[PDB]
């Protein structure tokens, strides 16, 4: 069958729907109140093959973060219950994702245990009207309750957008690598 | 009884109305003109358990300084109203907040003295549209017309809008200590 | 009364805990490490939490899986018997000092995991314990409880008293944010 | 009431000493050192102690000898007075500001003596008081008590302010470790 | 299967090539340039291509008009020989030793030409092969191909070695670039 | 299967060993040292190897010779079970985290036997394992297998996470290597 995974999060600050198919075809359906977040979602499907749908409302007239930290808790979530016993899949994914300048690796461990390794250097505050502090916060979040190990290490870049991009296309390959099943297994 | 103070504030920058309880139950009923601040003066009722009334308009469209500082002046003054004489209560006022990776410190004294200790390393300049040096100046101007000893001291913190957050939990927990009655006394 | 219990059983250990937020100090640990015991008793003597640790484990190897294994479980233990959280002070405060060291602990019963760790140690082993698992503990019981801790070690030279002074200040910080909010 | 009480007659010094720990606030300090005693006011002052201090001694000399027997008596009645310890706080913390100063005061009543000092005090006369004593009450204090003490500057320029502060700390400090733990 | 040629004829080259994507590894390369002519073997025998270049050249001045008019027309001909780019892996990464060597090269056939090259070539020359070569080789090949490569030595002192580690590192990930992806 | 055996008897050590390359992940290590034990454990579970390892030796003067012999061993066997090397993959990548840390290895069954080795191990001893003894475990499992072997810490903390996963990403990279390339 197919993994898939489904959370409703609805807080005073954000109303959050999220639907996540580990074995899909890249169908991207993103439409969070965060443009970026949503083009960088959108790579999470065409790269990983996962189908991504989020819909998201909130009160981004404060401030993008509670919208950003909501939805990415939730796909974690979504991801933790699509991964269920997670017998016989690779477990492990690793990539390292060029984009022009920027060069990006990724390795990850559907562990159980969060924890998020960090070292992008993002030169500018904004993408867009998108804060960069916030892609920390993204994987932050979606480690949290995905309970997965994630290491995020910048070798190259200088335009803030190839650098979370880059980020965003290894993460979605090595994320595609550790859900494939292990055959051998 | 309840000791409410309350402020209307009308110059050609800006209106304000503010009300604030001491003895309230954490009512947020905050409409300033800059939606940051609002998202922070919930955070002083809900986490100080004061009652927190303010309505402002103003020339946003210059920028939000003269707001956040009318706003600031006259939560100050509605403060120092609702204090009165000041007897049997606890006075000073000491805690750590942490948010996440944020941790500030708060230290006040209601001495009738005014200064402001600020040692924040906020890195970003916005947080959504808010300006972050009207942080230190918010509370510059609270201090001024309260008359208090306030310390603000960043221990950890790389997230502006967890930095500023703690901050504000941080300030609302150490007043409601420091408004609370000295049993004792 | 608000009671967590936890049964953990791996290929690496097997652990049962209890905890009562209500508790009197009742101190009942036998986790395979001795020191690791000492650490829990001071969190029921100074918490008033009632602790109860039971666990055998592979420490032939090291004392790694157990000591992980056990604060996974307390970690646990402690989100259960928390419950909803509601009307709890939630966030707790304490400097402890014992003799020399001196170590603060700030935390939130917030539900996002978040260790933030500054002790320095001197010495890689207190008896038999090694050092480095001080962090680890921390860090499984963050990650199962859902809390937010900070440590800051402001004084300190002797290893067993850092440390010490890590679990008396955790211990009463704890105490605090589990503790009910009159107001509330 | 827990009341503590200590005469201490030397070559150098006479000193009587009576502190309540379950006082109101009650001030009577006479220790000779007109700035020391503005000091143990607020600690009856802000930790609700009834503080008796009255002393002659070499101030001739200079205000050592007396500040330094002030202080070992305090701590034998605080000593005498604390009893057993049983069912009390135990452990006290408090920062207190005073204007840009700002003190931190942590302690234990441990029954093992320490005294980590760490205050920047950038004078070194308030008055006719010297600067250096303050540091000496405390270890003095440490001594005779027996109990664990930091005290820690975070702000402060103003000697008569930092001083002050620190005293502000450990007066509030010591309030919440004698005071009964409830539970 | 996909197969890209391309011959190239100026004043100071005359330079033909054919690459086959899903080859067995047939290496036959005569470039004028022996060390090169090595290099293109190892892009045969580690990516599986069937490789075969023929040039000469303007070689009694210096080798760089050849070794850049045999790059410019091998990146023409893998443009050429991946058509339409659909339903491949795109993206290909490889770290290869040889011996003390350790260099890993990342790509995406983009579309978009870069070349990030960290390579630290100790020597100015491995036989009679000027090293500034490797970097204009593979900034030729970057720029006809429309590659987007990074280049990074990890590891390495003997300058033959690391070039050679860079190629047979190239080669892998190209190859695993270029091979179709099942699940598209 | 290529299964590959190797008894070495000196006066210090007693060492056999037998491993598949083509396992199922069977763990079945009792060198004397419990802290290699479960590296060799890990070494079968994420490596597919089955991994059989009895030792005896000298481990009342420490765990050196043990170690050595047992690496020495193992690559032995891993060059026996290797054959003609005829059609695998040769090349073997893999990143392992572990928790914090983080460690690659990239390998080449080339037959000429190089470690490049930059671990940065924060400790001395991991339960009774000296920590020395990982970098010799490998150099001497290189010498005897004959295999370019590179190992480089990325992050790391815990010396008990930096050792395992090392292992995890030897085990996952030596299992690319071996298998075979289906081209
Ligand atoms: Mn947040
Ligand atoms: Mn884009
Ligand atoms: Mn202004
Ligand atoms: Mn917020
Ligand atoms: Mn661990
Ligand atoms: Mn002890
Ligand atoms: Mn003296
Ligand atoms: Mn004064
Ligand atoms: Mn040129
Ligand atoms: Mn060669
Ligand atoms: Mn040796
Ligand atoms: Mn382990």
């Amino acid at each position: 069958g197919a993994r898939i995974g489904e959370m409703k999060r609805v807080t005073k600050e954000t109303n959050v729907s999220v639907k996540i198919n580990l074995d899909g075809t890249g169908v991207a359906d993103n439409s969070s109140g965060i443009p970026f977040l949503d083009h960088m979602l959108d790579q999470l499907a065409s790269h990983g093959l996962f189908d991504v749908h989020v819909k998201a409302t909130g009160d981004t007239h404060i401030d993008d973060h509670h919208t950003n930290e909501d939805v990415a808790l939730a796909i974690g979530t979504a991801l933790l219950q699509a991964l269920g016993d997670r017998k016989g899949i690779n477990r492990f994914g690793n990539f390292s994702a060029p984009l022009d300048e920027a060069l990006v690796h990724v390795s990850l461990d559907l562990s159980g245990r969060p924890h998020l390794g960090y070292d992008l250097n993002i030169p500018t505050q904004r993408v867009g009207k998108y804060d960069t502090q916030l892609v920390e916060h993204f994987f932050q979040s979606l480690v949290n309750t995905s309970g997965m190990t994630l290491h995020i290490r910048q070798f190259s870049g200088t335009n803030s957008h190839h650098i979370i991009e880059a980020t965003f296309k290894a993460f979605a390959r090595a994320l595609r690598q550790a859900t494939e099943y292990d055959t051998r297994r």
